[PDB]
DNA sequence: TTTT
DNA sequence: TTTT
DNA sequence: TTTT
DNA sequence: TTTT
DNA sequence: TTT
DNA sequence: TTTT
């Protein structure tokens, strides 16, 4: 039984191959640009095309089904949940999915 | 243009960590900045920036207060802006659709 | 890594209380009733209604806590069983498998 | 300054679907000119296969029926639906089916 | 027990076009027929049979024939390109006499 | 002698107060909204209540009796034929040819 | 308002040729004999064929399109009300008094 | 599934008398009921409702009740003294809503 | 059968 | 949007 | 009935 | 940075 | 910061 | 008396 429900559905194209890196542990650590294109029609008839770009990670087996399998450009499918991680000269914060699911949509 | 060109979909439910913040632009249109925290059990929260305008944005500031539970479904947007430091820096918010008070 | 997409998210309230029956193998089993409200303007209320199962360990939260009138949110994949009759005509049935729970009260 | 309804939703019925269709888009339009667009579609996972009935309407339907065929990957978004009907035993059947709101052909 | 209310439809005219038949994922027949009424101006009605009426319907109607109908009306909504809440009646049938 | 049959038999409750309109000539024209309740028994015991609405309008004197005796809940029984009209938009809608106050 | 609803329809074949006959004011008055059928299939696997017989009378202009149209055998569509007409013999007969009339061959 | 012929009454009217309910001596119960049907003439109307339908009839319908039925219509006959066979014709009740 |  |  |  |  |  |  859940206490919360924290849930992202992505669509979208990669911007760059994957990145591999293995934490202290010996674990896969994925990090992965995805773009999503949205394209709307506005009042003056244009096609108005936005792009957003995320942040996707994806650990142990998963980021490296994923890095492997992906490539610049693929087009995939992520469900994950959002997550504020910190970093560091001083500290910055990044929002990223964490994948939990993935598909490759060719 | 009716075929979708890509799915960018958030759906969270939590509650909210302060009392929202309602503001208006110069024209009168309502922003609502909310806080929200999603449980997760290890006990692990995580913590949500979700914006509502128009409507949706004073229906959120009325409603709620700290505290409360909430549904919501948006999509994640990122604003950039640069800093004294002259770097180019990121802020990520959701941006909601849809809310039920719950 | 999936090979296909199937996810369905409920939430809505329970239109009876859950039911707990067992299978041969001693697998908990847990249906339910779930109503969906929708609104919207010309005031239209029109509800939906969904089985909902849940397996397992989930199934007995699920039998233990929900009431009838339950508010509640469900994940699951949809899925269509079949089943028999007075006679032997093969009935089917659409319902959703629940992945994850959340009572709302 | 006053509104007709509230801007809160009553309640949430989400359907999200990534497969293949099982064969070719059926397309027909009412007396009235409305499109209706009927589907098959198959989720594939791990091999095991749930069938869906998909149904889109008006120009949604027209754009499925002109740009999918048989086999082709699709996504779809929308929200369940069940209809129900009397067989000649005089007992009351019900169909379920997933009403879609957005799709993107992959 | 009692009737809690009454919605029936009695139906004589000819089908604008050949039944169309398909089935659902479970096998359920849904047969769809467009029927013509026709009075002293001409009424389209969109018909819909389920299971083996359908079935019968597909096999046993063609384009012009002389029909019955014995239903009930159904209306179903939609959502179009607009985000408007759009509506569409049917005449779900369940008697039908070939005439 | 009749060249087609079109008829359609209603009892049910309106489900708001009946709207009276005028043509140009004077001749009443009364819109409806009718709820015919259907209610069956499932298998698991649960008695279901499935609501279909209809639009049912009325002309000439019929249209004034019927804005006259009837208001939101009124059961009522109603005998017509279905009609499509265009307004590029379509409603099917019940034209009555009978009325009564139940 | 109606006051009340009386309603018949029927679909059958009428078992002979109409009757036209006029009243003392020139009215013209059809009588005709539709039989309705009805099949059903018993719980033994039977084909049941039950036959009822009903009068159907037109009046007026409709009674002589009756009389005119229809033979022995036509198929034909009826709306009509229940009407007990008495006669002496003191006898009555319930027929039905068409409003409508289709054709069907 | 297809129909071969129509049968088919609709009243709305005012009991008569009280309904009469009786039991077969298999416990069948079967009420008898005279409807009124107003026109501004009455016409008079033997109903006959079975089963359930009859018991609910007799629960819920009085002497003046306004009521509606469906049903079929169905002649019985029989032989007077004069050995002449006589008709009587009721209308068999399958649907019923107290108004 | 739910809920507001 | 009604009704039990 | 699709897909790998 | 992707992609139509 | 919520729960 | 009809009709399949």
């Amino acid at each position: 039984m859940a206490r919360g429900v924290n849930k992202v559905i992505l669509i979208g194209n990669l911007g760059d191959d994957p990145e591999l890196r293995y934490t202290g542990s010996g674990t896969a650590v994925c990090n992965m640009s995805l773009a999503t294109n949205e394209t709307y029609t506005d009042s003056d008839g244009n096609e108005v095309q936005n792009t957003e770009w995320h942040d996707v990670v994806a650990w142990g087996r998963l980021g490296e089904i994923c890095n492997e399998y992906l490539d610049k450009g693929s087009q995939v499918y992520f469900e994950g949940k959002l997550q504020t991680r910190s970093w560091e000269n001083n500290t910055r914060y990044s929002t990223e999915v964490k994948a939990q699911e993935m598909m490759f949509l060719d």
